């Protein structure tokens, strides 16, 4: 499609230089715009204009970085001392085929296995790597922000969306296998006009099995076979000293971007069948650096 | 106290002797009454007076079933066959001590330890060695058949409570931790005008760990400790042949007869100190009848 | 178990010889006692006592036939001019296994497969087959008299239930996969505190698919599996001449009786295991009487 | 069937006969009761028991009238001079014909044309002729008594069901299907327990065309052809003096009487098809009597 020939004036061109500006910056509430800029809010505060043209651009930048660009994209740009690759080791776990999935994973590259699932005894290293994560996408949600009775509220123009220490009941059981799988929201589809369009990650910490579902006052089964179907499985069995402290955004951009660069040949080879677990740590195939 | 001097007529003897028929009987339902003496119920039922008879004489022998004889006599009336013992030696267990200490519990004489909890992971043996002691006691109720919000509801008049496969929420966990605790609810209390209403045994399977509410969409682990005074705790780990079946009410009145037969040493040692977690059994420990 | 060696009075004796003729002549109602006779009615409901004594009577007749007697001995009392053989027999199907198989059906000796479908296009003897055994039974319920939301009130008591041009919605699903595998509810197993309660029988004809669930606008197939393992089907293709005439209880009486009599391992040598489908004739195995 | 061996009791004796003496002096109520015998009711009402037995020889009568007893046989106990065929023969109708089908209708034999419907212009005798009808029957109710919102609430019981200057609206239009066809609601079919167990005939008299149902602000004739179906017409087109009076019991009495005992043959041929409209009079076969 040939874009619209019209064109735009001096503050339009501005307009649309301080949305790039915010875009690029990572800046995407209000709070983060006066802690980074205080100039700049209060100079355009002063108006009734300036504020009209914060909220257009704060909610422009949202979309652009939502919608436009993909996620890993906000995630790229000597390994053996990284922590990342250290704790994923102390679990027993391959590194590379483990970023290699995540970059897939977080630009819905992996069909209805939307979810990834973080299993383990207490102090062993998953609200870490999770919220990790989660620090270094541009927008990310919490069920645990909101109510109770609608856990899955605001997911629209968010990253990923991060469940910690969760449980299922049967009340929400059909909701969440929509936004498990990645099949968009009723509502979704009506305004959007489309039939599936906006897609979300999720991803799952919990200190006991997700797949039994609570009804009333007992367990039920019935539900196993298809939240199987949509998460990818790790096990964190293994207790981490106290000397390790938060993991930053830093780690985890470093981590990836690593992983990128080696050969992907492994990981594909493995794509024909989606396991619910996650494949093991190997010594034959593993990285020579790593050794 | 000396006992009223009141005399009666040959009725009241009759209705006295009907009450302990229905008592020693073991028939303590209008349906259960049916189905044995149909003749009786039938005779009774002709009158205004047989029908008032027939549930004063169902109340006074449900008192006196579940409170002024204690629980164990009913349960009490080669052993290799026993499938209890099979079963508990597959677990990895000491039949012995476990029938000694499910004696002593069903009498209320453990203190604050008024809670059996069988723990493990599918068919291991659970809801089966629970409902055969269920069925070896007069009257019984399931916190299943109880509603959702009322999961206490009715528990006056029963020799054990029995909960399936259930999970605790954190809307009635007050009332858990003092029904699991042997601590008598405030109506009975008020209505009984003593501090000293006995409380009724509990009996727990489930697949998960139960110390960790469900609160919200979340699981927390604040109320952890407390649950861990008042419960004991069994692991059944190993699987079971598809081929033995229901356990049955004469295995279960023989091994515990059979059990209570022998010394009574080894178990107040233990009963200094109650631990949580129910110990397995020793090399050298073991009775000579089951070595 | 020793009877009570209470004996009656005069009364009592005439109390139960009047419930007995009530359970023989099958009155179970205060309309047919008074059509059948209306003298005795008169003469008990004279005072307070009679008043009483019809209510208790009719209640313990109800019972007696519903848990004390096998229903079969009900319908139990040449053939080739028998009306439901030449029917079975023009929709390409065995009068003396699907006979075999209703006896067998009535008494609750099926296991797992409770519910009895009529499928077939418009006129084709579907509710006149149905509606005939339900009249043999001592007492039959209906689904469509009871309420919208409540479909499953009355079936305790009942020696079957029919379902006439019926369709399964989402809401009610849940209990009638329960009372369609002859389940019971909680209410009832709270009620009887018996945990083993015996379910009823259902029948059901349609004219359409009612493994597709009616949610919202909309028709599922989640529950097509649970529910093809509770229901025997029969097809009902062959169009019925416009002069069959109303079915008479006498003659599946005739049938049932005839059908009883023969052999059965035709029948067992199937019933190993139970197929969705009811099993076509076959000419080659066709009993010779009915050639 | 044969009756139950109980016999009763000097009382039981009396109170049978009082009950077939209510029945026979066509006593229903207790109003009726006071009125035609004031010294039985006082010596009755000294104490509960008589107080009782009032109540219960009241609904014994009732049932025995409604139910057991033909409601033709309550009708049948200078022809010229009669006032019902003077108005008949000024509304061009053959007298005869419709003695005869009030006959057949009243004993509910005229099939799925249960209703009787009454047409015509102000002041033409048909609150008249439809009153004097239901004042010989036993029992009868009215549509206006009843609530608005429940217009057909307690038809179980009485003779005959009187619909005086009616109209039908779109909310009752399928219940009132049920009364004017004859087919049982499903209140009656869920406490009687059967299927067809009642119908009551109803007589309609209006100044317009019942056919179209009215709904909402407007008018309706989606249900005019199964309104046809289940009715029979008159048309009175001829209005009367004032000097006429009231039609009483005697005057019907002697009209179907003398009816009962004339031919059935012309009325015969007719009964083989019934036509929506009542056919009018016939010259060339009227009956010498009243020709
Ligand atoms: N805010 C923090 N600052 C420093 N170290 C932290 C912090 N939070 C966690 N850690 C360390 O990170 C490791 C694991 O912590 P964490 O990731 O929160 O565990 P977890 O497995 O998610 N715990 P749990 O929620 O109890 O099941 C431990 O070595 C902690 O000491
Ligand atoms: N109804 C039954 N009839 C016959 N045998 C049975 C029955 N139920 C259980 N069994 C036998 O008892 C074994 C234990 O089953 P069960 O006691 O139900 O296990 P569980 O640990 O409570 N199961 P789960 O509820 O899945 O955690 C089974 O493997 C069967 O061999
Ligand atoms: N009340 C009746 N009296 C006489 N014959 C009847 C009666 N009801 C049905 N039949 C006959 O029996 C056959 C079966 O009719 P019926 O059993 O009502 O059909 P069905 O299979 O339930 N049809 P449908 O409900 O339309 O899918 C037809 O050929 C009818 O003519
Ligand atoms: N209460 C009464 N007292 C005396 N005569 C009466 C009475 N009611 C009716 N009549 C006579 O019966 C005739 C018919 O009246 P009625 O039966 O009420 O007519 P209708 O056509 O049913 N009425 P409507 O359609 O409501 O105007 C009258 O013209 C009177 O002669
Ligand atoms: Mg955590
Ligand atoms: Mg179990
Ligand atoms: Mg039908
Ligand atoms: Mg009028």
């Amino acid at each position: 499609v040939v874009p619209f020939n019209g064109k735009g004036t001096k503050a339009s061109i501005k307009f649309q230089t301080m949305v790039n500006w915010l875009c690029e910056n990572r800046v995407f509430t209000e709070d983060k715009w006066k802690l980074v800029d205080f100039n700049q809010y209060t100079l355009l505060s002063s108006s009734h204009s300036g504020s009209f043209q914060i909220q257009s651009a704060l909610k422009l930048a949202i979309y652009k970085a939502t919608n436009l660009v993909p996620t890993s994209t906000f995630l790229l740009h000597c390994i053996k001392d990284n922590k990342i690759v250290k704790l994923l080791l102390c679990q027993n776990y391959d590194p590379l085929l483990v970023g290699q999935h995540v970059l897939k994973w977080i630009d819905k590259k992996c069909g209805k296995k939307n979810t990834l699932w973080f299993y383990g005894p207490p102090s062993t290293g998953k609200t870490n790597l999770a919220m990790a994560i989660a620090k270094s996408v541009p927008v990310y949600g919490m069920v645990n922000w909101n109510n109770e009775n609608f856990p899955f509220n605001d997911v629209a123009g968010k990253s990923l969306v991060v469940w910690d220490e969760g449980i299922i009941k049967s009340t929400i059981v059909e909701a969440a296998k929509a936004i498990l799988g990645g099949q968009p929201t009723r509502v979704d589809q009506k305004m959007r006009g489309s039939v599936a369009v906006p897609g979300v990650p999720v991803v799952i910490t919990s200190n006991g099995d997700i797949t039994f579902v609570v009804s009333g006052n007992t367990t039920t089964t019935v539900h196993a076979k298809a939240l199987k179907e949509r998460m990818v499985k790790l096990n964190f069995t293994v207790r981490c000293s106290p000397d390790m402290g938060l993991l930053t955004e830093a780690d985890v951009q470093q981590w990836l971007t690593w992983c990128n660069a080696q050969s992907w040949d492994h990981y594909e080879n493995w794509a024909i069948n989606y396991t619910f677990d996650f494949p093991g740590i190997n010594a034959d195939a593993l990285h020579p650096d790593l050794q």
